[PDB]
RNA sequence: UUUUUUUUU
């Protein structure tokens, strides 16, 4: 039965030799293929082993649905009450109580747990899980948890890795030994194309037809790069299907990507009917996010959008490029989950060889690192360029994210912490977010600011599906401040709040209800951090000019003039076509992030009044005649 | 001037 499935799985082969190898050594990496399971019973095995009695087992996790997951399963396995032995803590949600033995959790969460106890003396061991991903948090904590291990003897950190990175994985955590673990997996036949393909889109398309027309039973998983290629895509396949005769077997096709609404995301799921193909049309969510069951073939163009931030001009860069081989390996087992099955990969052998990185580049050597520097400072680490980082991240980004905190006056001329910086770090957020709120208390809005800031953090809030654009614009527009953005979001999540937080009005006004869900549980967060450090949340009533100036304390560099031309670089910038700005004339503009898509987009733009500039920064802006 | 992959406190 339940003994049954825990030894069915490879892991329980090495079940002894792991508690061993975990006994031995305080470091240990850990290599687990798909099959193996370690991430459910390593967690286990030790808690059995005794290891429970001085500590808390601590497990990471990438993603939040991966933590509660996982800790539903082990919970059912060791057959307690989740929340009781085995529970779990994520933002917004810590299902942990004083029984509690075994604890899986987001990175993130672990992250902002060291920053209050660098020691993390409640726990006996940590499991840093899934880390071949090498989110920042992750590779936050690889530095930190190898300084602690000095500090802390009786401590045990057991670190998973690729087969690739193993052997650098061990070098940086003081050559310490790497457990290999076998998986059952289904094999995948992987079709190299014979020559390049000039469109990767029109190929991948050629090719679900291929497959359809072509090939034995099985749901078809392509992956695409944005929501407008998936949308095109998907109305393309519809009409080509329709062009040959009634007399060809049904295709349902299926989008899936993270703007897409849970009612149409979870239409994915079902099973398909009688006779039928179903062809899911994704983005890169489907390779670790989303697992979808019965996908027997994969279509891999070999392109992702990815993000790169250039700290010179302060804006990201969205750009279509190749994947890695890690990534591309990734792909291809979405197709041997459920069983055997194939993939087309549409690139040629030397393509794989040759024109793809072997491992993504990680989150840190391209993001703003301005985040994760306060919360280093805040530990108080203090030479952060020769911080001890497995991946150290560009110096230039590195250099320009101190110059950032110094100039919110987070960090002094002799680079340290103040007592500002300290208060922002114990917000979780970017602290140009975080000091436009502390400003707004001076300036007396501190109640719409949380809200507008909440807003920014979320991502897809009004949706825009295809067929129905028009119709949303629309909708969107009745929320449209004068001023710009800022206040539209404000707008947007008031009258969400007047309608009693209703779904069914979100969905008429064409907005993401879980944008919105999501807003309510960071605004009660950051009320909770705003009381705790005494900070009164005041509202400016219709004085929103006062939202305005607080603004201008945190994102006086985003800022630009029209022919629009940034006021630093004179770099040319441009409003983006949803903003409640875009058909509008306004001089002087402040923006929260500038990225560059098809064309260098400033996104949530405010209109604003040059005397708040020199209001609020007053050393970045001199007054002279003209 | 015409619309952003994924994910974390």
């Amino acid at each position: 039965s339940i003994k049954e499935q825990r030894e069915s799985l490879p892991v329980f082969q090495f079940r002894d030799q792991i508690i061993q190898a975990v006994k031995d050594n305080q470091i240990l990496i850990v290599v687990g293929e798909t099959g193996s399971g370690k991430t459910t019973q390593v967690t286990q095995y030790l808690a059995e082993a005794g290891f429970t009695k001085y500590g808390m087992i601590g497990c990471t996790q990438p993603r939040r649905v991966a933590a509660v997951s996982v800790a539903k399963r082990v919970a059912e396995e060791v057959g307690c009450q989740l929340g009781q032995e085995v529970g779990y803590t994520i933002r917004f949600e810590d299902v942990t109580s004083p029984a509690t033995k075994i604890k899986y959790m987001t990175d993130g969460m672990l992250q902002r747990e060291i920053l209050m106890d660098p020691d993390l003396k409640r726990y006996s061991v940590i499991m840093l899980d899934e880390a071949h991903e090498r989110t920042i948090a992750t590779d936050v904590l690889f530095a930190l948890l190898k300084k602690t291990v000095k500090r802390r003897p009786d401590l045990k950190v057991i670190v998973t890795s690729a087969t690739l990175d193993a052997e650098k994985f061990s070098e940086y955590f003081n050559s310490c030994p790497i457990f290999t673990i076998p998986g059952r997996t289904f094999p995948v036949e992987i079709l190299y194309s014979r020559e390049p393909e000039p469109d990767y889109l029109e190929a991948a398309l050629t090719t679900v037809m291929q497959i359809h027309l072509t090939e034995p039973p099985g749901d078809i998983l392509v992956f695409l790069t944005g929501q407008e290629e998936i949308d095109t895509a998907c109305e393309i396949l519809y009409e080509r299907m329709k062009a040959l005769g009634p007399s060809v077997p049904e295709l349902i096709i299926l989008p899936i990507y993270s703007a897409l609404p849970s009612e149409m995301q979870s239409r994915i799921f079902e099973p398909a009917p009688p006779g039928s193909r179903k062809v899911v049309i994704a983005t890169n969510i489907a390779e670790t996010s989303i697992t979808i069951d019965y996908i027997y073939y994969v279509v891999d163009p070999g392109f992702v959008k990815q993000n790169a931030y250039d700290p010179k001009l302060g804006m990201d860069s969205l750009v279509v490029t190749p994947i890695s081989q890690a990534q591309a390996n990734q792909r291809a087992g979405r197709a041997g989950r459920t069983g055997p099955g194939k993939c087309f990969r549409l690139y040629t052998e030397a393509a794989y060889q040759s024109e793809m990185l072997p491992t993504t580049i990680p989150d840190i050597q391209r993001q703003n690192l301005a985040n994760t520097i306060l919360l280093l400072k805040a530990m108080g680490i203090n030479d952060l360029l020769r911080f001890d980082f497995m991946d150290p991240p560009p110096v230039n980004t590195m250099l320009t994210a101190l110059e950032e905190l110094y100039a919110l006056g987070a960090l002094d001329d002799e680079g340290l912490l103040t007592r500002l910086g300290r208060k922002m770090a114990d917000f979780p957020m970017e602290p140009s977010l975080s000091k436009v709120l502390i400003a707004s208390v001076d300036k007396g809005c501190s109640d719409e600011m949380v809200t507008i800031v909440s807003m920014l953090n979320l991502q897809q809030i009004f949706y825009r599906p295809k067929d129905k654009q028009q119709q949303a614009d629309q909708k969107k527009a009745k929320f449209h401040d004068p001023t710009g953005d800022h206040l539209t979001l404000l707008n947007v999540y008031n009258a969400w709040k007047n309608s009693g937080y209703s779904n069914a009005w979100c969905f008429e006004n064409y907005i993401q209800a879980r944008a919105m869900r999501r807003a309510r549980d960071v605004r009660q967060q950051i009320v909770k951090i705003m009381e705790r450090h005494r900070h009164p949340i005041i509202s400016c009533g219709r004085d929103t000019d006062k939202i305005r100036q607080a603004l201008c304390a945190g994102f006086f560099r985003n800022t630009a003039r029209k022919d629009y031309k940034t006021l630093t670089e004179g770099t040319p910038v441009y409003l983006h076509p949803s903003s409640a700005l875009f058909g509008k004339q306004a001089e002087w503009v402040l923006y929260h992030e500038l990225v560059l898509t098809t064309k260098e987009y400033m996104h949530f733009t405010t209109a604003i009044e040059p005397k708040w500039l020199v209001e609020a920064a007053p050393t970045f802006f001199k007054l002279a005649p003209t």
